[PDB]
């Protein structure tokens, strides 16, 4: 088996707090677009028409291979939202699997707080599955093609690298590298193949349990999402969670406006008391039946650091009404691994992730814990 993937490592870019993305061609001859991994979403879409914010477009009229399926779709996402017109051509992922397959594109010819100033990406590839695809489940995600057309696995991997202004990291597609990753992955299911829905079954904060029914964390759903930045917990256990983390941070009081990631806060280059901050534990549900793992974050992943002569950031986790979501916050932290053909997501410490002297993000396991079904929320 495969475990070096030459190639793909470091194969995305991204500014912090705009998203990671992948260099991507479509059409014949091949036009070069910088596409935004977002296992939060299974539409493929792309800018297709002039818009300032966008260096560069795709121009369906100069595509051998391009055709038009004659339809219109849309879609809304947290605060942006465009609107375009469905096709396939030909695409293909110059540092990814060395192949090119043809998939449905959205050629974006409207949109609103979609496309950002200066982001430098001009589209996104929703890696999720069918199941909340627009404009209806039939239109199948791009992933989905690339798998049927050829030979890679069923499964992708990503490694996220923040920093402390130029992100990186890289997509592995069909396999695992183990450069990307030290000690050993553990794998909890996907419950439901629409979004990469989890279950979280207990939460600490420097080792203080959250004591919440657990059936709180993942009101309404858990979701793994490298389309979004914070780390989103639900209403009630966001509260909690703060009034923990500030507890713990005692040392410093902050402006209300701090924990609301309204503003900002500074330290003299180079003084960041990291230490006063505590690490944050999400345990999953394992693979084995009465069995978790757990996965710990630290201040440097959940304070994201913000463009004087002082390093600022802003807090990371907001509140949330869809449920939790383990964004680039909690992502930064581990080498993820999608293993969709297994119907899992496996964890391990990221190779690259921002840490300091004393701490690092971990994954242990495994814990005997019970009723483990019951921290799954039902309609
Ligand atoms: C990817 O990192 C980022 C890049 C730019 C801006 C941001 C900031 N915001 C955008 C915001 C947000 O809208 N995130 C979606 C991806 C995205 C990024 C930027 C612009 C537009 C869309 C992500 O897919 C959300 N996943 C849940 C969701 C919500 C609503 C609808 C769906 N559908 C239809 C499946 C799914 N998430 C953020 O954190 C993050
Ligand atoms: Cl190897
Ligand atoms: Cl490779
Ligand atoms: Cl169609
Ligand atoms: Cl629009
Ligand atoms: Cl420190």
């Amino acid at each position: 088996k495969k475990g070096s993937f030459v190639e793909m490592v470091d194969n995305l870019r991204g500014k912090s707090g705009q998203g990671y993305y992948v260099e991507m061609t479509v059409g014949s001859p091949p036009q070069t677009l910088n596409i935004l991994v977002d296992t939060g979403s299974s539409n493929f879409a792309v800018g297709a028409a002039p818009h300032p914010f966008l260096h560069r477009y795709y121009q369906r009229q100069l595509s051998s291979t391009y055709r038009d399926l004659r339809k219109g779709v849309y879609v809304p996402y947290t605060q942006g939202k465009w609107e375009g017109e469905l096709g396939t051509d030909l695409v293909s992922i110059p540092h990814g699997p060395n192949v090119t397959v043809r998939a449905n594109i959205a050629a974006i010819t409207e949109s609103d707080k979609f496309f950002i100033n200066g982001s430098n990406w001009e589209g996104i590839l929703g890696l999720a599955y069918a199941e909340i695809a627009r404009p209806d489940d039939s239109l199948e995600p791009f992933f989905d093609s690339l798998v049927k057309q050829t030979h890679v696995p069923n499964l992708f991997s990503l490694q996220l690298c923040g920093a402390g202004a130029s992100v990186g990291g890289s997509m592995i597609i069909g396999g695992i590298d183990h450069s990307l990753y030290t000690g050993s992955l553990w794998y909890t299911p996907i419950r439901r193949e629409w979004y990469y829905e989890v279950i979280i079954v207990r939460v600490e904060i420097n080792g203080q349990d959250l004591k919440m029914d657990c059936k709180e964390y993942n009101y309404d759903k858990s979701i793994v999402d490298s389309g979004t930045t914070n780390l989103r917990l639900p209403k009630k256990v966001f509260e909690a969670a703060v009034k923990s983390i500030k507890a713990a941070s005692s040392t410093e009081k902050f402006p209300d406006g701090f924990w609301l990631g309204e503003q900002l806060v500074c330290w003299q280059a180079g003084t960041t008391p990291w230490n006063i901050f505590p690490v944050i534990s999400l345990y999953l549900m394992g693979e084995v039946t009465n069995q978790s793992f757990r996965i710990t974050i630290l201040p440097q992943q959940y304070l994201r650091p913000v463009e004087s002569q002082d390093d600022c950031y802003k807090f990371a986790i907001s509140q949330s009404s869809t449920g939790t979501v383990m964004g680039a916050v909690i992502m930064e932290g581990f080498y993820v691994v999608f293993d969709r053909a297994r119907k899992r997501i496996g964890f391990a410490v990221s190779a690259c992730h921002v840490h300091d002297e004393f701490r690092t993000a971990a994954v242990e396991g495994p814990f005997v814990t019970l009723d483990m079904e019951d921290c799954g929320y039902n309609i």
